[PDB]
């Protein structure tokens, strides 16, 4: 930790990191640079509530565990020179660093079939990308969603409550494959074909003409508005060009380092160690770019502090489901705690491995989800016929460990 | 560069980059800790010429110039504190360090099915291990080799020189899936049954019981010795325990620098950036070892130099066929030189990705392999029609670039 400090990006990964700084103790300056023009808020609420209710003022960050900061919004870090160390800005200006921190998140991913599109197509991402979705979600007109992941899921949930007609193109046999287990999916499935959404599995769009999007089996979709959701690439392209260690994102320790001295990186822009599979990945999370943030600033203000260490969650809102995923998706056993079904959705998935708990899922089952994150942060190894077993509460497993 | 350096390793990266560090101008100490009690030595002779002839003495690497080093032979780093600078040794010593290379190579994959074997079980990557499997190329007796990769293979000629019966076992439809295009390898499995060797594609080994070695398919194959060459594993366990980002092998820059200040990393322990792909690899290469061993040493000495930049290529030794690989197996064209046949066996295979080479591979074809390499280094896009017909010349095809 060499004063001053300058962070590159303002998202919730920066804003965790800086107030964790200022909390640690550190009183030097700290700098932020943030591309977009906008009080920093938080993500999630755009593809959930916001798209409801639209009131940007209910989505902003609490920068106020983060006093005397310099927030540089609607401005652009263009490069950084490591050796001068100093960070080129789009406005003309310089500024000096003694430590450097990336946390310029990621991108969403075009689709390549329809850059030549000539009907509205969208992506999910920002503020500004949530405004734009939600004023062309006209009722009883058409929309069109590529992807079948988190975003397009939520999206696809919004839109039916909305009264949008919707129809979903996927390339996979099922949704979310990237991060959740195939029995969630399979529900899921189920429940948004119960809503009325129109899913293409196996499916990918290869062009567009007026007005209509055309798939891969030679058929095909009209639509008023495409929003496409395939995933995101990393923000990575000045730690490239500064020389850094990137593959589609910027690889970082346990202590946030990226391989050039004085510089770390935090948040979606990183690929890291998952503890529960032991491989460098992109951890794509609201509760990674919370988590990493402190955990990086702690162990920078006082080296003794152990290098991050939290396993992944996440948590994703579509309509009537209120869906939490910790750990990983499989193992080599499942347990089910509860029914299945669509009548009052409501159960557990405990994914295994050797008997040792290595992912959850709680589907509108929050008060279990809590335990079982703490049973897997030990690697506990329950009973599994009480696991099963619905008079066991989980709770008092978790205490008992 | 701070003086004293300390590298850990004594194969062909530790060696380039020492010599490489001398012949730049650095004057302060050396030192290298090798864990094998053997003057330093090169390995592709292993599995060719010296499997033949047996003479250590002919495969020795020239450390003449590196001068004034002290080669700490038959000695193990066990740890080291990227806080002290130190380096902690087998032998009870602790060596100090200013910059400090991790250069430790990567160890052959067991197989798990074989682990309770009682018949002899053996890898090839050691001088050790070459002198082990030497011993038992007893003519008329039946080797079985676990892996139809270059290791596999180079073996298997071998051991058909010298009278024995080879039978192999390959997971995939094909060999030499790692790296060698799909024209390349459906040849070379075509030479390889030519010459006696029982290949089985699809196949794996599930165990074994009295001397005979049991497959997926319900069936058995009876053999005196096993050799395993399944691939290798990065040895990176000093590098994951003292916090550095590695995920089966070390991740470098293209300075060879890792996560920790003041440590750096080289040859087939790390991690880097293909720049053909543009995706991260562990590159296996003698090459590779060599190359990035003097690149980061270079640019250590003189930091104007520029980072690690060359493309990967290798080569493999196969009885009656010298093949040379460079650059990626396949792009979106191929193009064939020559016949491909078992009647002296000629030809040159060129990757193209729009017009561009990506890739080239010459079998018994060596004149033509430096000019296509430099065609690849430069990303040519020479006239494919020229490419094909036999009476263009490479050579002047390059020299023109
Ligand atoms: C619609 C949506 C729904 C989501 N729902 C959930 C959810 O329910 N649960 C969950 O766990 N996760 C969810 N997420 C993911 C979560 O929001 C992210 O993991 C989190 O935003 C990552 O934070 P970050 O700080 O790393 O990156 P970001 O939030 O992307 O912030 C990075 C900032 O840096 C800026 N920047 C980039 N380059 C530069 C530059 N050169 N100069 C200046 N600034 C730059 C970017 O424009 C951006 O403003 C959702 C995300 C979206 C978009
Ligand atoms: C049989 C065989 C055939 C090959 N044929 C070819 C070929 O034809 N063409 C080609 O391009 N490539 C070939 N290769 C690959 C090539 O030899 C390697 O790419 C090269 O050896 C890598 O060099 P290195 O210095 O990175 O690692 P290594 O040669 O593995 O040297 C690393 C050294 O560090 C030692 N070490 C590990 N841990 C410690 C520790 N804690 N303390 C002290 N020492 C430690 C290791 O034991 C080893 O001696 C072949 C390899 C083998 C084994
Ligand atoms: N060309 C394509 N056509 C159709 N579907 C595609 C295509 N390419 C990928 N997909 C599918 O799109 C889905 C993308 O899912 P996510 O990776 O969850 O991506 P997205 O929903 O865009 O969200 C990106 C990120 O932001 C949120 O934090 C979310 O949790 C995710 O981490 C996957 O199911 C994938 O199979
Ligand atoms: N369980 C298995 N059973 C049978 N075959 C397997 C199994 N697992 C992997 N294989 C096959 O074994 C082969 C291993 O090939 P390489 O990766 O070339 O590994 P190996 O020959 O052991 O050599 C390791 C390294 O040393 C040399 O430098 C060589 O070039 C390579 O880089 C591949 O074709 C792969 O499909």
């Amino acid at each position: 930790l060499k004063a001053p400090v300058v962070v590159l990006g303002a998202g919730l990964a920066s804003v965790s990191f800086v107030a964790e700084l200022r909390q640690a103790g550190y009183q030097g300056l700290i700098t932020v640079v943030g591309d977009e023009a906008e009080r920093p808020y938080d993500r999630p609420p755009l593809s959930k509530d916001f798209m409801a209710h639209g009131d940007a003022e209910k989505i902003r960050l609490d920068c106020k565990r983060a006093p005397e900061v310099e927030w540089l919004l609607g401005v652009t870090a263009q490069s950084f020179d490591p050796q001068a160390h100093t960070v080129a800005l789009s406005d003309g200006r310089t500024l000096p660093y003694g430590t450097l921190v990336l946390a310029t998140g990621a991108a969403p991913r075009a689709l390549p079939t329809l850059q030549g599109a000539t009907m509205p197509v969208h992506t999910l991402r920002t503020l500004e990308d949530a405004r734009r979705i939600q004023a062309g979600l006209r009722p009883q007109s058409r929309l069109l969603i590529v992807g079948g992941g988190v975003i397009g899921l939520e999206l696809a949930a919004t839109a039916r409550t909305a009264g949008v007609h919707v129809s979903l193109v996927e390339t996979q046999p099922r949704l979310m494959s990237r991060a959740a287990p195939a029995t969630l999916a399979d529900f899921v499935a189920r429940y948004h074909a119960a809503q009325g959404v129109d899913l293409r599995f196996e499916r990918s769009v290869t062009g567009s003409v007026d007005g209509v999007v055309l798939l891969d089996d030679g058929t095909r979709i009209a639509a008023d508005m495409v929003v496409v959701g395939i995933g995101v690439l990393a923000n990575d392209a000045l730690a490239r060009a500064a020389g850094l260690a990137c593959d589609d994102g910027i690889f970082v320790d346990a202590y946030g380092r990226t391989t050039c001295p004085d510089v770390y990186a935090l948040g979606d822009v990183t690929r890291q160690r998952n503890p529960l599979s032991g491989r460098f990945e992109r951890i794509e999370t609201w509760s990674n770019a919370q988590n990493q943030g402190i955990a990086v600033a702690r162990h920078l203000v006082d080296p003794t502090a152990p290098g991050y260490a939290e396993l992944p969650w996440y948590w994703s809102d579509q309509g009537a489901l209120r869906i939490q995923v910790a750990g990983l998706a499989s193992g080599d056993e499942e347990i089910v705690r509860g029914e299945v079904s669509l009548d009052a959705p409501k159960f557990t998935l405990i994914e295994l491995q050797k008997g040792r708990i290595v992912g959850a899922t709680c589907v509108n089952n929050a008060r279990d989800f809590a335990p079982l994150r703490r049973l897997l942060a030990v690697g506990a190894k329950p009973d599994r016929a009480a696991l099963a077993d619905p008079a066991t509460d989980l709770r008092k497993l978790a205490a008992a460990v």
